[PDB]
Protein backbone atom coordinates (compact mmCIF):
# COMPACT_ATOMS: atom_id res chain seq x y z
CA UNK A 1 0.00 0.00 0.00
CA UNK A 2 0.94 3.67 -0.41
CA UNK A 3 -1.19 5.71 2.43
CA UNK A 4 -3.63 4.55 4.89
CA UNK A 5 -6.36 6.91 6.82
CA UNK A 6 -3.07 10.13 7.12
CA UNK A 7 -3.82 13.26 9.48
CA UNK A 8 -1.50 14.85 12.06
CA UNK A 9 0.92 12.87 14.34
CA UNK A 10 0.84 10.15 11.97
CA UNK A 11 1.38 11.69 8.42
CA UNK A 12 1.70 8.20 6.62
CA UNK A 13 -1.71 6.86 8.07
CA UNK A 14 -2.42 4.17 10.79
CA UNK A 15 1.23 2.52 10.80
CA UNK A 16 1.45 -1.61 11.51
CA UNK A 17 -2.27 -2.56 11.44
CA UNK A 18 -3.45 -6.09 10.67
CA UNK A 19 -6.44 -6.53 8.26
CA UNK A 20 -8.40 -7.19 11.28
CA UNK A 21 -8.36 -3.45 12.89
CA UNK A 22 -6.05 -4.81 15.58
CA UNK A 23 -2.50 -3.80 16.13
CA UNK A 24 0.25 -6.68 14.66
CA UNK A 25 2.14 -5.90 17.23
CA UNK A 26 1.74 -7.23 21.01
CA UNK A 27 3.07 -4.32 23.64
CA UNK A 28 4.44 -6.17 26.88
CA UNK A 29 3.36 -6.21 30.02
CA UNK A 30 4.90 -3.43 32.55
CA UNK A 31 8.76 -4.61 33.05
CA UNK A 32 8.99 -6.35 36.67
CA UNK A 33 8.96 -4.53 39.56
CA UNK A 34 12.30 -6.90 40.74
CA UNK A 35 14.33 -5.51 38.11
CA UNK A 36 17.90 -5.13 38.27
CA UNK A 37 18.50 -2.53 36.09
CA UNK A 38 21.94 -3.40 35.09
CA UNK A 39 21.15 -7.09 33.90
CA UNK A 40 18.14 -5.39 31.71
CA UNK A 41 20.71 -2.74 29.96
CA UNK A 42 22.11 -6.03 28.71
CA UNK A 43 19.47 -7.48 27.60
CA UNK A 44 18.90 -4.39 25.87
CA UNK A 45 22.30 -3.94 24.35
CA UNK A 46 22.40 -0.99 26.47
CA UNK A 47 19.26 0.42 27.18
CA UNK A 48 15.96 -0.96 29.36
CA UNK A 49 14.84 -3.35 26.70
CA UNK A 50 12.05 -4.50 29.20
CA UNK A 51 10.75 -1.18 29.39
CA UNK A 52 11.04 -0.12 25.40
CA UNK A 53 8.51 -3.72 24.90
CA UNK A 54 6.04 -1.64 27.27
CA UNK A 55 5.94 1.69 25.28
CA UNK A 56 3.91 1.72 22.10
CA UNK A 57 5.93 2.47 18.87
CA UNK A 58 3.24 5.32 18.28
CA UNK A 59 5.29 6.80 21.04
CA UNK A 60 4.51 10.72 21.16
CA UNK A 61 7.39 12.55 21.86
CA UNK A 62 7.80 16.04 23.54
CA UNK A 63 8.52 18.90 20.64
CA UNK A 64 12.02 20.04 21.21
CA UNK A 65 12.50 22.85 19.33
CA UNK A 66 12.99 26.39 20.14
CA UNK A 67 10.06 28.36 20.14
CA UNK A 68 11.40 30.33 17.18
CA UNK A 69 11.72 27.16 14.73
CA UNK A 70 7.47 26.97 14.46
CA UNK A 71 6.62 30.45 13.01
CA UNK A 72 8.89 28.83 9.99
CA UNK A 73 6.65 27.65 7.33
CA UNK A 74 8.59 25.02 4.71
CA UNK A 75 6.57 25.08 0.50
CA UNK A 76 6.38 21.07 0.91
CA UNK A 77 5.91 20.98 -3.32
CA UNK A 78 9.09 23.12 -3.73
CA UNK A 79 11.07 21.12 -1.84
CA UNK A 80 12.79 18.14 -3.12
CA UNK A 81 12.39 13.95 -1.77
CA UNK A 82 14.81 12.39 0.17
CA UNK A 83 15.39 8.87 1.25
CA UNK A 84 15.66 8.12 5.16
CA UNK A 85 18.63 5.18 5.83
CA UNK A 86 18.64 3.24 9.22
CA UNK A 87 21.41 0.53 9.19
CA UNK A 88 20.39 -1.80 12.06
CA UNK A 89 22.43 -4.68 13.47
CA UNK A 90 20.38 -6.60 15.96
CA UNK A 91 18.65 -3.43 17.08
CA UNK A 92 15.47 -4.66 18.99
CA UNK A 93 11.76 -5.33 17.90
CA UNK A 94 10.27 -2.85 19.61
CA UNK A 95 12.54 0.18 19.28
CA UNK A 96 13.59 -0.32 16.05
CA UNK A 97 9.68 -0.56 14.83
CA UNK A 98 9.03 2.80 17.02
CA UNK A 99 12.08 4.68 14.91
CA UNK A 100 9.74 3.68 11.39
CA UNK A 101 6.83 4.92 13.38
CA UNK A 102 8.11 7.86 14.52
CA UNK A 103 9.78 8.89 11.23
CA UNK A 104 6.31 8.19 8.94
CA UNK A 105 4.15 9.00 11.71
CA UNK A 106 6.47 12.71 11.69
CA UNK A 107 7.74 13.06 8.21
CA UNK A 108 5.21 14.43 5.28
CA UNK A 109 4.82 11.67 2.76
CA UNK A 110 5.37 14.67 0.11
CA UNK A 111 8.90 14.62 1.10
CA UNK A 112 9.82 11.68 1.85
CA UNK A 113 10.71 8.99 -0.91
CA UNK A 114 11.81 5.83 1.19
CA UNK A 115 12.39 4.79 4.29
CA UNK A 116 15.95 1.79 3.66
CA UNK A 117 16.43 -0.21 5.94
CA UNK A 118 19.95 -2.10 5.97
CA UNK A 119 19.66 -5.33 7.99
CA UNK A 120 24.15 -5.55 8.79
CA UNK A 121 23.67 -9.28 8.39
CA UNK A 122 21.59 -9.91 12.07
CA UNK A 123 21.81 -13.08 13.78
CA UNK A 124 18.26 -12.57 15.74
CA UNK A 125 15.67 -14.70 15.29
CA UNK A 126 13.06 -11.82 14.21
CA UNK A 127 15.29 -10.39 11.40
CA UNK A 128 16.98 -13.01 9.75
CA UNK A 129 15.46 -14.85 6.26
CA UNK A 130 16.07 -18.27 7.82
CA UNK A 131 14.46 -16.92 11.14
CA UNK A 132 10.75 -16.29 12.27
CA UNK A 133 9.75 -13.54 9.99
CA UNK A 134 8.28 -11.19 12.58
CA UNK A 135 10.03 -8.00 10.64
CA UNK A 136 9.50 -9.56 7.09
CA UNK A 137 5.87 -10.12 7.70
CA UNK A 138 5.20 -6.85 10.37
CA UNK A 139 6.84 -4.78 7.05
CA UNK A 140 3.58 -5.65 5.20
CA UNK A 141 1.60 -3.51 7.38
CA UNK A 142 3.42 -0.55 6.79
CA UNK A 143 3.58 1.99 3.78
CA UNK A 144 5.60 0.34 0.57
CA UNK A 145 8.14 2.89 0.54
CA UNK A 146 9.51 1.15 3.48
CA UNK A 147 12.13 -1.29 1.68
CA UNK A 148 14.57 -4.02 3.45
CA UNK A 149 17.27 -4.55 2.40
CA UNK A 150 20.50 -7.38 3.72
CA UNK A 151 24.05 -7.58 3.89
CA UNK A 152 25.31 -11.75 3.78
CA UNK A 153 28.05 -10.77 6.41
CA UNK A 154 27.90 -7.76 9.11
CA UNK A 155 30.28 -5.21 7.27
CA UNK A 156 30.03 -2.33 9.75
CA UNK A 157 28.61 1.36 9.87
CA UNK A 158 30.93 2.29 6.99
CA UNK A 159 29.76 -0.71 4.63
CA UNK A 160 25.86 -0.78 5.92
CA UNK A 161 25.96 3.47 5.43
CA UNK A 162 27.13 2.75 1.97
CA UNK A 163 24.54 -0.36 0.97
CA UNK A 164 21.45 2.04 1.66
CA UNK A 165 22.75 5.13 0.57
CA UNK A 166 24.18 3.33 -2.99
CA UNK A 167 20.51 1.97 -3.25
CA UNK A 168 18.13 4.95 -2.24
CA UNK A 169 17.26 7.14 -4.76
CA UNK A 170 15.95 10.32 -3.78
CA UNK A 171 18.50 13.42 -4.63
CA UNK A 172 19.21 13.37 -0.69
CA UNK A 173 19.40 10.74 1.51
CA UNK A 174 19.36 11.20 5.42
CA UNK A 175 21.30 8.75 7.52
CA UNK A 176 19.71 8.07 10.94
CA UNK A 177 19.82 5.00 13.73
CA UNK A 178 17.65 2.37 14.75
CA UNK A 179 16.98 3.56 18.39
CA UNK A 180 15.52 7.33 17.68
CA UNK A 181 12.55 9.62 17.92
CA UNK A 182 11.92 12.65 16.04
CA UNK A 183 10.70 16.47 16.85
CA UNK A 184 8.23 17.61 14.37
CA UNK A 185 9.14 19.34 11.29
CA UNK A 186 13.01 17.66 11.29
CA UNK A 187 13.63 16.61 7.79
CA UNK A 188 11.97 19.95 6.18
CA UNK A 189 14.57 22.40 7.72
CA UNK A 190 17.44 19.98 6.48
CA UNK A 191 16.13 19.86 2.56
CA UNK A 192 15.28 23.53 2.46
CA UNK A 193 19.32 23.69 2.89
CA UNK A 194 20.43 21.25 0.80
CA UNK A 195 18.20 22.88 -1.91
CA UNK A 196 20.05 26.29 -1.73
CA UNK A 197 23.60 24.61 -2.15
CA UNK A 198 24.54 20.41 -2.57
CA UNK A 199 27.59 21.02 -1.45
CA UNK A 200 26.28 21.60 2.07
CA UNK A 201 26.00 18.47 5.01
CA UNK A 202 23.59 19.07 7.26
CA UNK A 203 23.19 17.46 10.98
CA UNK A 204 20.16 17.51 13.10
CA UNK A 205 20.87 18.74 16.67
CA UNK A 206 20.63 15.49 19.03
CA UNK A 207 18.56 14.97 22.09
CA UNK A 208 18.32 11.80 24.02
CA UNK A 209 16.38 9.15 25.68
CA UNK A 210 17.74 8.06 29.01
CA UNK A 211 18.84 4.43 28.88
CA UNK A 212 17.06 3.20 32.11
CA UNK A 213 13.43 4.95 32.00
CA UNK A 214 13.13 6.40 28.28
CA UNK A 215 12.92 9.94 29.51
CA UNK A 216 13.32 12.23 26.47
CA UNK A 217 15.72 14.93 27.46
CA UNK A 218 17.63 17.75 26.11
CA UNK A 219 20.91 16.73 24.40
CA UNK A 220 22.12 20.15 25.67
CA UNK A 221 25.30 19.90 23.32
CA UNK A 222 25.42 23.00 21.60
CA UNK A 223 26.18 23.18 17.51
CA UNK A 224 29.82 23.56 16.91
CA UNK A 225 31.80 20.47 17.43
CA UNK A 226 35.85 20.99 17.55
CA UNK A 227 37.85 17.41 18.06
CA UNK A 228 40.28 16.15 20.70
CA UNK A 229 43.58 14.84 19.77
CA UNK A 230 42.23 11.32 20.55
CA UNK A 231 40.83 12.00 17.75
CA UNK A 232 37.38 12.07 18.83
CA UNK A 233 34.35 14.90 18.06
CA UNK A 234 34.18 17.28 21.00
CA UNK A 235 31.78 20.09 21.89
CA UNK A 236 32.97 23.71 21.52
CA UNK A 237 34.14 24.49 25.07
CA UNK A 238 33.40 27.80 26.93
CA UNK A 239 36.54 29.18 26.49
CA UNK A 240 36.22 27.79 22.83
CA UNK A 241 33.77 29.85 21.82
CA UNK A 242 34.92 33.05 23.16
CA UNK A 243 37.44 33.05 20.60
CA UNK A 244 34.50 33.07 18.11
CA UNK A 245 33.46 36.57 16.38
CA UNK A 246 31.18 38.35 18.11
CA UNK A 247 28.77 38.32 15.71
CA UNK A 248 28.72 33.98 16.17
CA UNK A 249 29.20 33.27 19.88
CA UNK A 250 25.10 33.66 20.29
CA UNK A 251 23.40 33.40 17.21
CA UNK A 252 20.14 32.24 16.66
CA UNK A 253 18.47 29.55 17.17
CA UNK A 254 16.69 29.50 13.87
CA UNK A 255 20.07 29.98 11.82
CA UNK A 256 22.08 27.46 10.52
CA UNK A 257 25.92 27.16 12.14
CA UNK A 258 28.82 25.74 10.45
CA UNK A 259 30.52 22.86 12.51
CA UNK A 260 34.36 21.15 12.26
CA UNK A 261 33.28 18.06 12.89
CA UNK A 262 30.01 15.45 12.98
CA UNK A 263 28.50 14.23 15.75
CA UNK A 264 28.12 11.02 14.77
CA UNK A 265 26.76 9.83 11.60
CA UNK A 266 23.72 11.55 11.84
CA UNK A 267 23.32 13.79 8.91
CA UNK A 268 21.58 14.67 5.57
CA UNK A 269 23.42 15.43 2.33
CA UNK A 270 22.33 15.26 -1.36
CA UNK A 271 23.81 11.95 -2.85
CA UNK A 272 25.67 13.36 -5.91
CA UNK A 273 27.86 15.60 -3.96
CA UNK A 274 28.32 13.04 -1.34
CA UNK A 275 29.68 10.56 -3.72
CA UNK A 276 31.75 13.76 -5.79
CA UNK A 277 33.34 14.71 -2.56
CA UNK A 278 34.68 11.10 -1.46
CA UNK A 279 31.62 9.15 0.15
CA UNK A 280 32.87 7.14 2.96
CA UNK A 281 36.86 5.63 3.33
CA UNK A 282 35.20 1.85 2.68
CA UNK A 283 38.44 0.22 3.93
CA UNK A 284 37.27 1.57 7.08
CA UNK A 285 36.57 -1.71 9.42
CA UNK A 286 33.40 -1.94 11.64
CA UNK A 287 32.63 1.12 13.41
CA UNK A 288 34.90 3.58 14.83
CA UNK A 289 36.39 7.48 13.73
CA UNK A 290 34.55 7.54 10.26
CA UNK A 291 32.77 10.96 10.84
CA UNK A 292 36.09 12.64 11.75
CA UNK A 293 37.58 11.78 8.36
CA UNK A 294 33.90 12.70 6.93
CA UNK A 295 34.29 15.73 8.03
CA UNK A 296 37.82 16.69 7.84
CA UNK A 297 37.87 15.69 4.01
CA UNK A 298 34.21 17.40 3.26
CA UNK A 299 35.66 20.91 4.60
CA UNK A 300 39.09 20.22 2.60
CA UNK A 301 37.85 18.95 -1.09
CA UNK A 302 35.09 21.79 -0.86
CA UNK A 303 32.01 20.99 1.31
CA UNK A 304 30.53 22.75 4.15
CA UNK A 305 29.43 20.80 7.56
CA UNK A 306 26.69 22.70 8.91
CA UNK A 307 23.80 21.64 11.82
CA UNK A 308 20.72 22.50 11.91
CA UNK A 309 18.77 23.37 15.80
CA UNK A 310 15.59 23.93 14.49
CA UNK A 311 15.93 19.59 13.26
CA UNK A 312 15.77 17.64 16.35
CA UNK A 313 16.46 13.64 16.52
CA UNK A 314 15.73 12.08 20.44
CA UNK A 315 18.42 9.28 20.25
CA UNK A 316 18.90 6.49 23.13
CA UNK A 317 21.65 7.26 25.16
CA UNK A 318 22.90 3.89 25.94
CA UNK A 319 24.34 2.94 29.17
CA UNK A 320 35.71 -4.59 18.21
CA UNK A 321 39.14 -5.70 17.31
CA UNK A 322 41.75 -4.16 16.49
CA UNK A 323 39.34 -2.39 13.91
CA UNK A 324 39.22 1.10 16.39
CA UNK A 325 42.79 1.84 15.72
CA UNK A 326 43.51 0.84 12.24
CA UNK A 327 40.08 3.96 11.92
CA UNK A 328 41.96 6.53 13.65
CA UNK A 329 44.91 5.53 11.60
CA UNK A 330 43.45 6.15 8.39
CA UNK A 331 41.57 9.61 9.51
CA UNK A 332 45.54 10.79 10.27
CA UNK A 333 46.19 11.10 6.28
CA UNK A 334 43.89 14.15 6.38
CA UNK A 335 46.03 15.52 9.29
CA UNK A 336 48.96 16.11 6.99
CA UNK A 337 51.96 16.74 10.20
CA UNK A 338 49.64 17.17 12.81
CA UNK A 339 49.53 13.18 12.60
CA UNK A 340 52.52 13.43 14.17
CA UNK A 341 50.75 14.59 17.33
CA UNK A 342 47.69 12.56 17.26
CA UNK A 343 49.81 9.71 16.60
CA UNK A 344 51.06 10.41 20.59
CA UNK A 345 48.09 10.68 22.25
CA UNK A 346 46.60 7.67 20.64
CA UNK A 347 50.08 5.65 22.20
CA UNK A 348 52.13 5.23 18.72
CA UNK A 349 49.93 2.23 17.53
CA UNK A 350 51.75 0.03 15.23
CA UNK A 351 48.72 -1.97 13.16
CA UNK A 352 48.00 -2.96 9.52
CA UNK A 353 46.00 0.31 8.69
CA UNK A 354 45.94 -1.32 5.56
CA UNK A 355 48.90 1.43 3.60
CA UNK A 356 48.47 -0.60 -0.24
CA UNK A 357 44.71 1.10 -0.10
CA UNK A 358 45.51 4.54 2.41
CA UNK A 359 48.20 4.87 -0.88
CA UNK A 360 45.11 5.21 -3.14
CA UNK A 361 43.05 7.37 -0.50
CA UNK A 362 46.08 9.72 -1.07
CA UNK A 363 46.25 10.45 -4.55
CA UNK A 364 42.54 11.02 -4.61
CA UNK A 365 43.21 13.83 -2.51
CA UNK A 366 45.92 14.68 -4.30
CA UNK A 367 43.82 14.42 -7.53
CA UNK A 368 40.77 16.36 -6.24
CA UNK A 369 42.99 19.09 -5.14
CA UNK A 370 41.44 18.63 -1.23
CA UNK A 371 42.90 21.95 0.86
CA UNK A 372 45.61 21.15 3.97
CA UNK A 373 45.22 20.59 7.42
CA UNK A 374 46.81 23.83 8.18
CA UNK A 375 43.87 25.59 6.12
CA UNK A 376 41.35 23.21 7.71
CA UNK A 377 42.71 24.54 11.48
CA UNK A 378 42.75 27.93 10.47
CA UNK A 379 40.04 28.50 8.59
CA UNK A 380 37.48 25.55 10.00
CA UNK A 381 38.08 25.08 13.60
CA UNK A 382 40.62 28.42 14.12
CA UNK A 383 39.19 28.48 18.23
CA UNK A 384 40.97 24.79 18.88
CA UNK A 385 43.75 25.19 21.35
CA UNK A 386 46.40 23.91 18.97
CA UNK A 387 46.26 25.99 15.45
CA UNK A 388 49.82 24.83 14.55
CA UNK A 389 51.97 22.48 16.45
CA UNK A 390 53.77 25.42 17.71
CA UNK A 391 51.56 25.64 20.35
CA UNK A 392 52.44 22.56 21.91
CA UNK A 393 55.65 23.12 22.42
CA UNK A 394 56.72 20.93 25.01
CA UNK A 395 56.10 16.80 24.72
CA UNK A 396 58.00 14.88 26.86
CA UNK A 397 59.08 13.47 30.02
CA UNK A 398 58.80 16.79 32.91
CA UNK A 399 62.24 15.96 35.03
CA UNK A 400 63.22 17.32 38.22
CA UNK A 401 67.38 16.52 37.99
CA UNK A 402 67.67 16.86 41.59
CA UNK A 403 65.49 13.81 42.63
CA UNK A 404 66.33 12.14 39.61
CA UNK A 405 62.45 11.37 39.39
CA UNK A 406 60.18 12.94 36.62
CA UNK A 407 55.99 13.02 36.68
CA UNK A 408 54.00 9.85 36.27
CA UNK A 409 50.08 9.59 35.35
CA UNK A 410 50.49 6.48 37.73
CA UNK A 411 48.91 4.09 34.98
CA UNK A 412 46.21 7.00 35.07
CA UNK A 413 46.13 9.72 32.16
CA UNK A 414 41.97 9.67 32.83
CA UNK A 415 41.56 12.61 35.20
CA UNK A 416 40.64 12.63 39.21
CA UNK A 417 43.66 10.68 39.91
CA UNK A 418 47.08 11.69 41.74
CA UNK A 419 50.51 12.26 40.09
CA UNK A 420 53.61 10.84 41.44
CA UNK A 421 56.84 10.98 41.11
CA UNK A 422 58.72 7.60 39.79
CA UNK A 423 62.47 7.01 38.22
CA UNK A 424 62.10 7.80 34.54
CA UNK A 425 61.72 5.17 32.10
CA UNK A 426 61.15 6.84 29.53
CA UNK A 427 57.54 5.73 28.95
CA UNK A 428 54.30 7.01 27.74
CA UNK A 429 53.37 7.20 31.44
CA UNK A 430 55.55 9.37 31.66
CA UNK A 431 55.29 12.07 29.03
CA UNK A 432 53.13 15.23 29.63
CA UNK A 433 52.20 18.22 26.84
CA UNK A 434 51.72 21.86 26.97
CA UNK A 435 49.21 24.02 25.29
CA UNK A 436 50.70 27.22 25.47
CA UNK A 437 47.15 28.90 24.46
CA UNK A 438 45.44 27.79 27.74
CA UNK A 439 48.37 26.68 29.94
CA UNK A 440 47.31 23.31 30.28
CA UNK A 441 49.91 20.34 31.28
CA UNK A 442 48.51 17.06 29.92
CA UNK A 443 50.11 13.19 29.52
CA UNK A 444 49.99 12.97 26.00
CA UNK A 445 47.43 10.11 26.28
CA UNK A 446 44.60 12.31 27.48
CA UNK A 447 44.23 15.57 26.40
CA UNK A 448 41.06 16.31 28.61
CA UNK A 449 43.26 15.38 31.98
CA UNK A 450 45.09 19.03 33.34
CA UNK A 451 46.99 18.95 36.11
CA UNK A 452 46.49 21.14 38.87
CA UNK A 453 48.58 22.82 41.73
CA UNK A 454 46.57 20.19 43.71
CA UNK A 455 48.83 17.47 42.16
CA UNK A 456 45.85 15.69 41.09
CA UNK A 457 44.78 15.84 37.17
CA UNK A 458 41.03 16.75 36.33
CA UNK A 459 39.01 17.89 33.23
CA UNK A 460 40.32 20.19 31.27
CA UNK A 461 38.83 23.78 31.71
CA UNK A 462 40.11 27.23 29.75
CA UNK A 463 40.38 29.51 32.52
CA UNK A 464 42.71 30.37 35.64
CA UNK A 465 41.96 27.13 37.46
CA UNK A 466 44.14 25.34 34.74
CA UNK A 467 46.45 27.78 33.68
CA UNK A 468 50.52 27.30 34.29
CA UNK A 469 53.52 28.74 32.60
CA UNK A 470 57.07 27.00 32.08
CA UNK A 471 59.53 29.84 32.97
CA UNK A 472 62.71 30.62 31.61
CA UNK A 473 64.67 28.71 34.57
CA UNK A 474 62.23 25.59 34.12
CA UNK A 475 59.84 26.57 36.74
CA UNK A 476 56.25 25.36 36.83
CA UNK A 477 54.34 28.29 37.99
CA UNK A 478 50.41 28.22 38.34
CA UNK A 479 49.55 31.77 37.00
CA UNK A 480 46.81 32.27 39.23
CA UNK A 481 48.43 32.08 42.65
CA UNK A 482 52.26 32.56 41.55
CA UNK A 483 53.71 29.81 42.99
CA UNK A 484 55.56 27.02 41.79
CA UNK A 485 55.17 23.43 41.88
CA UNK A 486 58.46 21.05 43.98
CA UNK A 487 59.41 17.66 44.17
CA UNK A 488 60.72 18.15 47.11
CA UNK A 489 60.05 14.73 49.03
CA UNK A 490 59.10 12.63 46.53
CA UNK A 491 55.79 14.36 46.91
CA UNK A 492 54.46 17.21 44.49
CA UNK A 493 53.86 20.50 46.48
CA UNK A 494 53.10 23.97 45.44
CA UNK A 495 56.15 26.52 47.25
CA UNK A 496 57.44 30.04 46.64
CA UNK A 497 59.24 30.57 43.50
CA UNK A 498 62.84 30.85 43.61
CA UNK A 499 65.26 29.58 40.70
CA UNK A 500 67.83 28.75 43.61
CA UNK A 501 65.65 25.91 45.04
CA UNK A 502 66.76 22.92 42.93
CA UNK A 503 63.82 20.95 43.54
CA UNK A 504 61.40 23.22 41.47
CA UNK A 505 63.29 23.51 38.32
CA UNK A 506 62.28 20.78 35.31
CA UNK A 507 63.58 20.00 32.24
CA UNK A 508 60.75 19.33 29.49
CA UNK A 509 61.70 18.48 25.86
CA UNK A 510 60.64 21.02 23.17
CA UNK A 511 58.22 19.25 20.45
CA UNK A 512 59.39 20.13 17.72
CA UNK A 513 57.80 17.59 15.27
CA UNK A 514 58.80 17.10 11.38
CA UNK A 515 57.29 18.74 8.42
CA UNK A 516 55.36 15.73 7.24
CA UNK A 517 54.25 12.69 8.77
CA UNK A 518 55.63 9.37 8.06
CA UNK A 519 53.43 6.84 8.60
CA UNK A 520 54.83 3.68 10.63
CA UNK A 521 55.63 0.68 9.16
CA UNK A 522 53.22 -2.60 8.72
Amino acid sequence: EVLEGAGPGRLHGRLGIKPDGQPGYTRAPSPPTDLSMPQALARGGGFNLYLSDHLELDRTAPDARHASCRQLHYDLSTLPKASVIIVFYNEPFSTLMRSVHSVLNGTPPQILEELILVDDGSTLPYIREDGNQQLVEYLKLLPAKVRLIRNEVRKGIVGARMKGIRASRAPIFAILDSHIEVSPQWLEPLLLRIKEDSRRVVMPQIDGIDAETFKHIAGGIGCKLGFLWKLMEHSYEGHQTARLPPEERQPSPTDFQTSPAMAGGLFAANKAFFFDVGAYDEDFQFWGTENLELSFRLWQCGGVLECAPCSRVYHIFRKPGDSITINKMRTMLWMDEYADLAWRVIGKPRVNYRPESLEKRREWRKRKGCKSFRWFMENVFPEGDVVTLDDVPYLGPLRNDKIGMCLDNMGWASPGHAVGLEYCHGGDTQTFMFFRKVGHVMPVNDDEACLQPSGRLDWCRGTAQFWWDFTSSGQLMFRETKQCLSAFGRKLRMVECDDTDPYQIWSWTAYNPPDTFTFPSV
